[PDB]
C-alpha cells in the first residue's frame, strides 16, 4: 500500500541510525537471547569452537512509533538494520568475524519496539580438552555493548533454550547457563554489562 | 531501447524496494520452485551438505506495471534485483550465506509480473549418516520469508523437475519431495509459511 | 584530458547502465570468445574442474559514441563496466563464483564500440572421470545471456585461441573447439542463443 | 533528548575524515597498545603467526569537541569509524589483511578524546623455528603509519598488557616487551615513528 | 588542520578519478617497481605464492596547488579512491590481489602521487626446479590493462631485495627486471610491460 510507503519515508526522516535512542534518566532496554543450533567443530589443537546460533534482539526505539490511525493498515513493517540503530554487541571472546545466514531485517511495530533475530556462524576461543570425556567440554560465549556502558544499554538475558540444538549432532550438548554481569574496566568510570552463555558439551558414545 | 530508457526511469520513480508491494491488504503471492543440480559434498563428521540449485521465484509487484501502448516495443525489461522488491526468502537450516552463481537481474512483464531465477551454492545442516546405505541419506532444505507472515506474504510453491540433476554425479537421487505448510512459531500471532524441498540420495554402488 | 574530463561527464549524463542499448529490429550483437590459460585443479571425487582464463567481449552502444571534432585527440577511453551497460551472459555450469583477476575496466572507441577482456578464475561443473586415460577428459564450458533473448543480445563467436595456454601445466591441452547454440525454452517465445567451449584434456603421463 | 540527535550532525558538518586533524602545525599525537589474546597457530614451513590481539588507539581530534552546556546530557558519543579520522596504522610484517573482530565505532568525549579499540586476526612473517625449544620463538609485530610522519603524527605508546592471554592456549606466552623507533627514510623528506611488540612463546612441552 | 581541509575539498573539485590525467596529449609517465619481501608457497603440482612491496609513482597535473594559498601544505594523504591510478594488472596471476596496508596514495603540491601498497597474490609459474641447485625461474608481469604506451608510459626503477627475509625456506637466488613494449594484432598502439624475473631454491 502507499500508506505502508509514507510510513517507510516518514520512518528515515531525520533520523540518524548511529544515535542509540536513549530518553534522559533512562537507558535503553534490550532484551537478548541465544538459542544454540549446532557445534560445528572442535579444534583441539587451537583451542576453538566452531558453532551456529541464533540471536533474539529486541528493543524499543521511541524515534520510530508512528500513530497507526494516521496509517490504517500498517501495524508492522520490515526494514533493513543499516537504516535504523542496532546495539553494538561484541562477542568478547570470538576469533572470526560473524557470518551471518539470514536476511538482514528488522521488524519494528508501532510503538517502536524493533525485533532483530540472525542466525549466525562464528569461531570461539575456548578449551575443548574435556570434550571426549564423561564431563564435556565446557565453552563460555560472552557477549556485551562495546561502546555503551549500563546506564545507556541495558542488557537482559531471556532464558536459555536448547530446543533448538540439532538431535543428530556427533557432540551430546549437555546443558546451557547464562550470566549476566556488569564489569568496571578502567578505561570508564562505568559499568558495563556483559551476558555470558556457557555451553557444556561432549562426544557422543 | 529508447522506449525502455523511458519506462527504466518511471519504474524506479517513487519506488521503494524495502516496501512489499501489498494492496486491499493482499498477500504477494510468491511462486517458490527448488531444481536441484549438484550435491558437492557430504560432510559425515559435521553433519553438512553442499548442494547447488536453482531458484524459481515470481510474483506480481503491482507497482511495476506499464500501459504497453505507451511503450510501442516493450513487452519485458530486465532489471537489477537491487532496485526492486525482492521476497526475504531464507534457508532456515543453512550453515553458510547463499552464494548466488548467476547475475543478479530480475525479469518483469508489462502487468508487473517478475521472475528472479538465481543459481545458489549453499550448506545446509543435515543427518548423512544412511549416505552409503540403500535407503540412502534424507534432507530437507526448507524455506520460507524471514519477516513476512501469512497475511503479508503467500509462498506457494510450484513443481519439482529432478532433470537439471547432473548425471555424472556419484551421488543418486532415491526420492525428492516438495510440500507447503504453515506453522506458527513462539515469535508471533500469524502464521508462516514454508516449503520444504526433502531431498534422499545415496553414494552410487 | 582537457577534453576528455568533459567527455566523460557526457557519456554518463541520460545514460541508463541497466538498459541493453538495442534498437528497433536491431539486436545488440556481442562478439565473444574464450582463450584458456591454465586448468588448475580437477576433482575427481566431486567432479570440478578449476580453470583460470580470458574472455574477450565487444559489442556496439550507439549512446557511448561521441563526435571526435567536439573532442579533439579523444578517440577511445577506459571506463569502469559499472557505469556501463554489459551482456549478462553466465557461465551455466559455473559451480563457483567468477574471479576476475583484471581492473574492471571496458575501452570505448567514439562510435561506441565497447571492448571488456577479463581474465577469471572459475569453477564448473564437470565429469573428469578421463583425465588419467589420455584419451581424455571432456569439459564443456557453457555461456549465454541470463535474462536476454536472441532478437535483444545476438551473441556471436568469435575464433577461439590456445596459444595462452600454459605450456608447464600438468595437463595437456589436446584440444579445445567450440559451438554457438539457439535453444528454446517450455516459457518464452524466443529462444536464447549460448557459446559452449569444450575442452579436452589429459594428465601429463 | 534530541541533543544527541543535534550533535551528530554538527560533528559530521564541514568535517572531512581523510584529514588528520593537525593544530597550528602541532602533530596529532596518537597513544597507542597491543594486548595479546591468543596465538591461532605456527606455520614452520611458510613461517608465518596466527594471532589475536587488541589495540588500543586514542587520540584527540579538536574538530570533535563541543560545549557540554550547549548540548545538557551529552558527555561522550558513540560513533562509526567511517564518520570520522582514524590512524592508518599498518602491521609492516603482516601477511594477510588484518580481520577486525569488533564493532567498527570509537568513542569520543566533548573535548575531543577518541578512542578506537578494535580487536584483530592478523598472520605476521616470523621465524618461528624456535617455537618447540625452551627459549621459544620470538616475534616483532611492527606497526607505524603507513603515510604520516612524526610531525603529523606524533606515534607515541603506552604499556602493553599480557594479563589477557588465554590460560589454555598450547603455547605459553613467555614475554611482550614494546619499543617505539624513529627512522628517516631516503625516500621521504620527514622521519616516521613505529612501535614494535615483540612477542616471545613456546609449545608448552 | 583547516588548511588541509579546504584543500582536500578543492583536490576533488570537478576531478573524475577515471580520467587518465593525460595533459598535452603525451602519456603519464608511470614509475615501477617491486621488492620481494617473502616467497609464501610453491606447488608443484598445480605450478603457482608472494608478497611483495609495489612501487608506483606518477604526476597528476590535476593535483597541483600553490602552497602558498596553503602555508603549512607540502604533502596530503588521500584515499586512492579519489585520485586516478594505474589500472596495472598482473598479467599470470591466478588468483585477486589481496592488498595488505592502508589504500592511500601521498601527493605533494605539483601534484607527484605515490602508491606503495603491500600485496599478496598468487602466480602462474613453473616451480619444477625449486629443489635443484638451479631453483626455479618465475616471472612476475605487469602492465596496464586498458592503455597503451601514448597513453600511459610505464617506467620501471631499480629493484629492491634488500626486503627479503631471511629466515625463509627459500633463497633468493636472483631477481632481474625488464620492460617489454607489446603489439597486440588487435590495438594500433604497443602497450609496455615490466617484468620481474625471480630465480629462487629450496634451502638445504
Ligand atoms: C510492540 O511490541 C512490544 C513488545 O511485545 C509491545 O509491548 C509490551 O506491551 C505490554 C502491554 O502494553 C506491556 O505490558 C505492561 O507493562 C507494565 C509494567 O512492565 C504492566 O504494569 C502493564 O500491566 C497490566 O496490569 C494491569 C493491571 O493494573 C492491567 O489492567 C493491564 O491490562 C496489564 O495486564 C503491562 O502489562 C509490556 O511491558 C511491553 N513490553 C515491552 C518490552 O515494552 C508493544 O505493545 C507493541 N506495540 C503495539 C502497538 O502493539
Ligand atoms: C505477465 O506474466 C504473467 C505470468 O506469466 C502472465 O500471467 C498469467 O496469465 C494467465 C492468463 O493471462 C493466467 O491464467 C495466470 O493465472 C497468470 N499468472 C499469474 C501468476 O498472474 C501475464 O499475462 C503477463 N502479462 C503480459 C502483459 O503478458
Ligand atoms: C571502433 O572499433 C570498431 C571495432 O574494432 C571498428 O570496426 C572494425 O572496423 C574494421 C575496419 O576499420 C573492420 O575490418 C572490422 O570488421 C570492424 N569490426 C567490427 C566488430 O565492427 C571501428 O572502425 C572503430 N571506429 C572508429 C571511429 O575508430
Ligand atoms: C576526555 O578524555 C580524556 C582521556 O580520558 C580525559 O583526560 C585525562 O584526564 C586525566 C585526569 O585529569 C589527565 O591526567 C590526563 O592527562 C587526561 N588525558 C588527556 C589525553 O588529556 C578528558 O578529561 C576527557 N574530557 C572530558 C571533558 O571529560
Ligand atoms: C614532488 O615529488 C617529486 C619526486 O619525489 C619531486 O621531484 C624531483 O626533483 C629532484 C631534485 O629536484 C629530482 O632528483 C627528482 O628526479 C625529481 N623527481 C621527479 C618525479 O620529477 C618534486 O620536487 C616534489 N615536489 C615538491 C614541491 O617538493
Ligand atoms: C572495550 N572494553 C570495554 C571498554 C574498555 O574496556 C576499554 C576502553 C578503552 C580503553 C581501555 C579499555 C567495553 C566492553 C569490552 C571491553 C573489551 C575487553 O577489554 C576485551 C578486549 C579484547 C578482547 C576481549 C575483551
Ligand atoms: C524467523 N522466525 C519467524 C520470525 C520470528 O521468529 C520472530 C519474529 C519477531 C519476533 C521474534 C521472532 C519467521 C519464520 C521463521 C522463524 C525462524 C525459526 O524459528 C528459525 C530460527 C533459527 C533458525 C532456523 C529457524
Ligand atoms: C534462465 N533461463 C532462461 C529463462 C527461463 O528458463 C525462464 C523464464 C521465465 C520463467 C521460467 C524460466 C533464459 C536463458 C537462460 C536459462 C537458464 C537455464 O534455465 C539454466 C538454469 C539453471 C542452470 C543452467 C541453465
Ligand atoms: C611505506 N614506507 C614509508 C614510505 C616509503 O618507504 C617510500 C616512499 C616513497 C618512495 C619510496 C619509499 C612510509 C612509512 C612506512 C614505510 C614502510 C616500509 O617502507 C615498508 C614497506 C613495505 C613493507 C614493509 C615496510
Ligand atoms: C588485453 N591485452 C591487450 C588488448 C588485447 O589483447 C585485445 C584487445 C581487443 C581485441 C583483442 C585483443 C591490452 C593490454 C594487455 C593485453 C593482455 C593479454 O592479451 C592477456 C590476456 C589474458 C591474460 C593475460 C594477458
Amino acid at each position: 500500500g502507499e500508506f505502508q510507503r509514507k510510513l517507510y519515508k516518514e520512518l528515515v526522516k531525520n533520523y540518524n541510525p548511529d544515535v542509540i535512542p536513549t530518553q534522559r534518566d533512562r537507558p535503553v532496554t534490550v532484551y537478548f537471547s541465544l538459542s544454540l543450533l549446532q557445534i560445528m567443530d572442535v579444534d583441539e589443537k587451537n583451542q576453538v569452537v566452531d558453532v551456529v546460533f541464533w540471536l533474539q534482539m529486541s528493543w524499543t526505539d521511541h524515534y520510530l512509533q508512528w500513530n497507526v490511525s494516521e496509517y490504517p493498515g500498517v501495524k508492522q513493517v520490515s526494514v533493513p538494520i543499516s537504516s535504523l540503530w542496532v546495539p553494538d554487541l561484541a562477542a568478547y571472546n570470538a576469533i572470526s568475524k560473524p557470518e551471518v545466514l539470514t536476511p538482514q531485517l528488522a521488524l519494528v511495530n508501532s510503538s517502536g519496539h524493533v525485533q532483530y533475530l540472525p542466525s549466525i556462524r562464528q569461531r570461539f576461543s575456548c578449551d575443548v580438552s574435556g570434550v571426549d570425556t564423561e564431563s564435556g567440554a565446557t565453552c563460555k560465549l560472552k557477549f556485551g555493548s562495546w561502546t555503551h556502558h549500563s546506564r545507556e544499554l541495558d542488557l537482559q538475558m531471556q532464558e536459555a533454550d536448547i530446543s533448538g540444538y540439532i538431535p543428530y549432532s556427533r557432540f551430546e550438548l549437555v546443558g546451557v547457563t547464562q550470566k549476566r554481569s556488569e564489569r568496571f574496566y578502567e578505561c570508564c568510570k562505568e559499568p558495563y554489562p556483559d551476558v555470558t552463555f556457557t555451553v557444556t558439551f561432549r562426544k557422543k558414545g
